[PDB]
């Protein structure tokens, strides 16, 4: 709820801090796209791929979109401060990045977490994907449903 200083300082973005779903309206599942962001305005700086890339690997497997294209797409929609920071370098990408990808590639994901399944991404979409998440630690995303 409080305004994050790196976001308001981020010169890749413009305008006010607002929930993702206010800036990028879609039919998101409740309480998944409420996270604060700003409109991304500057073109891509071509950030290196994240070291903890398992979310990209998982979505890539399920969509047949390369991890590079997924990552460049994230740089079209999110400010850089929300893509490369202490959290993403130590914990990886999150379900908030999944929501952003789901808007950018028009899919809804079922995430099979340790606490059960949950929907991420707009419902006004045709494509459906399955993602597995384990809390660990470390947090790990994998493609498909929880087997074994």
């Amino acid at each position: 709820q409080l305004l994050p200083a790196p976001l308001t300082n981020d010169p890749t973005a413009i305008g006010p801090v607002l929930p993702f779903e206010e800036l990028h309206p879609r039919r998101y599942p409740e309480n998944t796209a409420t996270f604060l962001t700003r409109l991304r305005s500057l073109p891509s700086n071509h950030l290196p791929q994240p070291t903890l890339n398992c979310l990209l690997s998982a979505v890539s497997d399920q969509t047949k979109v390369s991890e590079e294209h997924l990552w460049e797409s994230l740089q079209t929609i999110l400010p850089d401060s929300q893509l490369s920071n202490e959290e993403t370098n130590t914990l990886g990408l999150s379900t908030e990045h999944l929501t952003a990808l789901a808007h950018l590639y028009n899919f809804q994901a079922t995430v099979y977490s340790d606490r059960g399944p949950a929907l991420f991404g707009p419902s006004d979409t045709i494509k459906r994907i399955d993602i597995t998440h384990t809390t660990g630690p470390p947090s790990h995303f994998s493609p498909g449903k929880r087997l074994l």
